[PDB]
């Protein structure tokens, strides 16, 4: 990461083990982001290359990065000119993704006034592609989450918000799913109980209300 | 945490493993607090996102945070004005919870004269919500803790104060439960023995007194 | 601990694992003390809260701390007055135990000329309470330790000094137990052998003497 | 690595364990490169010597290094002359590979104005030889990767790009394999589906399209 | 250890695990010494207290320390006088063993011109007592080590020098045991072979000579 | 190692575990050398003492060191004279091996203008003795390595160069063994194939040539 310092063996080992155990579960992404705080594109690519298997996902992730790189290039067209002494060039999508830049060039951009934070830019595009993959490898839809007739409310809520966490939707949409589906898809016994509090009640209140039942 | 330094792989790994093994047992909270000393809201959210499962709890925790955020906003209304050079804006609940602020904005508030410690503020609200969840996921009530007819006193006391640690109550109330229930719910044999010391006796004295019996 | 630095994940993890494996065996206490070198009351309380189970002991430990706190208060009565700029208040038992002081207040006392070392003071009271608990949870008495008729001397000596380490007694008393009981409670065969050296002989000499027998 | 600092026990241990578990799988190479950031030729050779077994590969790796060393020597012929005070000699292939230079000589070249980065040069030649070995120890060819009649598309894509990652080919060639083979070798059912999007469709679109089938 | 720095959790954990696995095997002592480089008497005592079991040995170790303490006191008698400002007292055996001195007093002696290295002095006395215990808990004598009629020479030599390492003897004596016993106690077949080289032959030569046989 | 800094618990633990698992396999030596970068003779001896078992080897290693020490003494005879203030004595073989010098004396020699690097000198003599032992404990000879009639070429090459790595021979000799034996000892089927490339062919070419067969 940036200081340039080498990425620690236990950081790398942690990243590897995460993916083995959990595959593309939503929580892998914060872990990824945690493990890569202050990382350079080289460090980010290293991290992605140390994954074996899951190559279809890694390929999708590539394309997503290429798309983001091409978008960057459009907004930031590179001018012809000799980079003057005591000064650094403008980066291109490929430099951000680490394919056409060096470690020093990456070091150069990130430590400067102003900083051109290619680490945090590329990191944006990578997390972007990880969400698509999580979203894609999630098997079920939030509309299919229903409470079984004997299922403790708490377990339904765990399944509801787990499936929700992986959904393709903005916040306004997710608020709406919470507001509509949660109560809608409860089993009749508890569905009754909850309606009897109305739509101003907290999840604490709802969980404690259908607790016994 | 704050120095900004990345949160260590073993910190993160420790937090993950805690929750797998112990779920929402009261001792997870000091561990949480320990693992997050000097943490920024970004670091705190990272920690909370690396939990898979337990999403109903995480949702309740969200609401609790929103409530605390809205309370903060009431007491601290944000004024319109250009933030002047060499100066930093007033935070809003959403900035404290990390949703509408950057890492630098968080760094900005925490390192300053005076410090505006959004790390320790948000941490307050998170622990708050963890207590509610611990409290909620605790199965039994302190009123149900009774000594079995053959149960070594020491084992009853362990169950008493374990259930007590998870109770919804203030200190005055807990003193009262200790003072009333402990001796009240002992089995007849030992209940006799203890009454014969009176209400000035130490737990050491009480445990050593019903030791053989 | 003090530098304020956060307490390390492996310190915390070490403390947790100690108590799981060994419970309240005498050696847990040096470990505790080792793991808490330079710790603040907050750090000490953290460490104590990360223990689940064993709550009867933790309760006794509380009372012991309250007793020590009340004793401190007697010897150190707090005066009314405005704490003047460039100066720090006098601590009360509750501040030492971490319940009515902040991290900075604790930092304040410990780093100063002179230092008011609330870390090492509270640590005193905690170890105090741990000894009582070790002492209490020790099953046997040193008077009950006798050498079996076929028991290798070395194994008797291991049981003797293990039970001894956990006894409620001062040094003068322990010298006396060593001097009297060790030789007194040996089996007849070896009891003879040892008497034949007298009371000036080293444990090395005694162990090597009853070695074959 | 360079600061000279000793290479960490966990770095070394990590490198050893990598090769035991994964042999010469493509992902071992980024791991190698990660574990050796800032390494000297001595450190690089150490790392290679701590591998037991796999000696045929290590021998091929040697030859590759000798070839690269001899190529370096051709482009950089060494001049006769006394190395003047406050100055450092020109390196030869053998000095780069660590066989005819010292630690200080390596330290000398790497820290200087300009730097002569024998660490990153030799590292180039080593990774070069690792690719040949990965390439060689890869059992299958990309032309043999076909989708089974019941095989979920996602699993075919994983096998396609895994075999692809290990192929001997430049980027232009790999683009061509992706463009031609992937769709060509799909099973008839899904082959139809995909043709019906054409050759402008993303892997996301293709995977989600043959998802159900 | 000394800088005062707290002793690391993994140092402590390492020391504990050593004794569990290996008991009092000669190699535990270098490990002890390794783990305690730069340690204060407090740190040394901590290390010794974290051992459970083996208390007979710990008791012998105590006595040995008391003997060394009393010897120190004889050679270094303490003078009456007020320790003057900017100056430090003379230590007594009990101060060296950590029983009548503080951490600062220990810090005081060790960092000074001249240094009074109570860490390395007490460490001397501890290793002293560990040797006696190793020596004592070693079951066999070097005179009993004989080569079996089918026993590979190499295995006899391993048993010879293992038993030798644990013997009570000075270097002159050990040279003599090597010189006399090794060849003396070999089985007739190989005993012949070796005599036929004479007493100027290396262990390499001797091992390679009785290799096949 | 040198800064004097204590040798890390994980360094020591790593060294111990290496020898347990791998005994005296050639790769243990680079590991040894890696783990001991910048080590003092005291640190080197510590490392060697933490090995239990394998004492015949450790004894041979001693003799080898004594031989190297006596050779040093011959080339470097010690002069009589008072070591003058601001100056350090000339070392003797025994000082290099750590038996007649202190930690400071070792520190003294290694940090100086010029440096007298007793760490790297003694390390030379130790690795020297480790090679002899590896060489000796290697069971087979390179002349005995033949390809089985069904044995994949790659597996023969692994056995060839593994046995080769442990051989007593200089580089000129090893080049010759490679050049002569490898092709000579192949099975008839593949022996034919290879002869048909001649003696200018790379191991890559040879391995890929007998690949199918
Ligand atoms: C874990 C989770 N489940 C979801 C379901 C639907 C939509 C999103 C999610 C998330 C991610 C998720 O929302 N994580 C939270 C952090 C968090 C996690 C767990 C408890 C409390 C706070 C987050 O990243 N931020 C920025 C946040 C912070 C406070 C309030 C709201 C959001
Ligand atoms: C562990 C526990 N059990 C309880 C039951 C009822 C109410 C609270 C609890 C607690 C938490 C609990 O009280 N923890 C203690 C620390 C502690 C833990 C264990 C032993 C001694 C000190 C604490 O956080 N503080 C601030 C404290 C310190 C000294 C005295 C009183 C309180
Ligand atoms: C381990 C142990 N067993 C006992 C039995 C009765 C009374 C006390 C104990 C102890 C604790 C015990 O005495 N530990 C020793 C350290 C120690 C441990 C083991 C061997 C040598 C030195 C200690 O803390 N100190 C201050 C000490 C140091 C030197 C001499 C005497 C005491
Ligand atoms: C993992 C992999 N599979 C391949 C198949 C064919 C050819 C090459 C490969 C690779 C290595 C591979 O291409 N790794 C990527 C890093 C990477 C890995 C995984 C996902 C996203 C980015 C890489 O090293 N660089 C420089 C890169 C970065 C962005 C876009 C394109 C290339
Ligand atoms: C391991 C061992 N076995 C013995 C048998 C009899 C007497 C002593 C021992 C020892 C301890 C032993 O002698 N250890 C050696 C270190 C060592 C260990 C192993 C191989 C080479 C060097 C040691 O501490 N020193 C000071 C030493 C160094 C060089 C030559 C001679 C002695
Ligand atoms: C591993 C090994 N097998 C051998 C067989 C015969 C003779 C020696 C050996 C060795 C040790 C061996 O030669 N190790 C190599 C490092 C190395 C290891 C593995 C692959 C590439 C480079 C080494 O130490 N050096 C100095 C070296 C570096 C480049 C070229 C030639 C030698
Ligand atoms: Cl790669
Ligand atoms: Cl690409
Ligand atoms: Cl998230
Ligand atoms: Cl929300
Ligand atoms: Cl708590
Ligand atoms: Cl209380
Ligand atoms: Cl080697
Ligand atoms: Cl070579
Ligand atoms: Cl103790
Ligand atoms: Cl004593
Ligand atoms: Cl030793
Ligand atoms: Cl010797």
């Amino acid at each position: 990461p940036i200081v340039h310092q080498a990425i620690s063996p236990r950081t790398l080992n942690a990243w590897v083990k995460v993916v083995e155990e959990k595959a593309f579960s939503p929580e892998v992404i914060p872990m990824f982001s945690a493990l890569s705080e202050g990382a350079t594109p080289q460090d980010l690519n290293t991290m992605l290359n140390t994954v074996g298997g899951h190559q279809a996902a890694m390929q999708m992730l590539k394309e997503t990065i290429n798309e983001e790189a091409a978008e960057w290039d459009r907004l930031h067209p590179v001018h012809a000119g000799p980079i003057a002494p005591g000064q650094m060039r403008e980066p291109r999508g490929s430099d951000i993704a680490g394919t056409t830049s060096t470690l020093q060039e990456q070091i150069g951009w990130m430590t400067h006034n102003p900083p051109i934070p290619v680490g945090e830019i590329y990191k944006r595009w990578i997390i972007l592609g990880l969400n698509k993959i999580v979203r894609m490898y999630s098997p079920t839809s939030i509309l299919d989450i229903r409470q079984g007739p004997k299922e403790p409310f708490r377990d339904y809520v765990d399944r509801f918000y787990k499936t929700l966490r992986a959904e393709q939707a903005s916040q306004e949409v997710k608020n709406w799913m919470t507001e509509t589906l949660l109560v809608q898809n409860a089993n009749p016994d508890c569905k009754t109980i909850l309606k009897a509090l109305g739509p101003g009640a907290t999840l604490e209140e709802m969980m404690t209300a259908c607790q016994g039942v």
